[PDB]
């Protein structure tokens, strides 16, 4: 599986069945981008957790 | 001061000098980014710091 | 003033008012602990600021 | 298998097989901890990674 990683195009270890993409907002000021390969989502992001090709843009 | 704040304007407190734009990148997959008001600012170390209001787009 | 800022003691520029501590949580595995001097501590609640010396933790 | 994840032990998914914990620190004032369930790490990460019930505590 290949998974888009912050202007890469990544190719995921064994292990690692999905890509990912999302957004966090901990504070007011910082916004952080998560975006490669991974593990399983949590029920509650299922849908950030996608298994094609670069799907994560 | 008033500065932009992630897609929004907001009033810094009234001893904050500075607006401020800031990325980080601690990870291949992640990626940080700051942008607000405050009290210091060293425009080596950021992408912007400025001290009008509405200078940190 | 003097706040922690992760296992260094520094001292508050004089537009830095309060000792501030924040953490957040986007993602199941990602904790982000921001602490250090903050007059953003400007809510009139004990919440992420505390007034009194080396008070943030 | 079982890990810490932040102050609370959790049962990873069937394609997690390690469990984690790392640190990094874009900027003095912010700290990022990385810890629970994960796949496989990197070649540079190996030591982050075990195997065994909570052994990321």
């Amino acid at each position: 599986l290949k998974c888009y990683q912050h202007g890469k195009v990544v190719t995921c270890h064994r292990d690692m069945k999905f890509c990912y993409h999302n957004t966090g907002m901990p504070f007011r000021n910082l916004k952080l981008i998560l975006q490669g390969c991974s593990s399983s989502c949590s029920e509650t992001e299922n849908n950030k957790c996608c298994s094609t090709d670069r799907c994560n843009k």
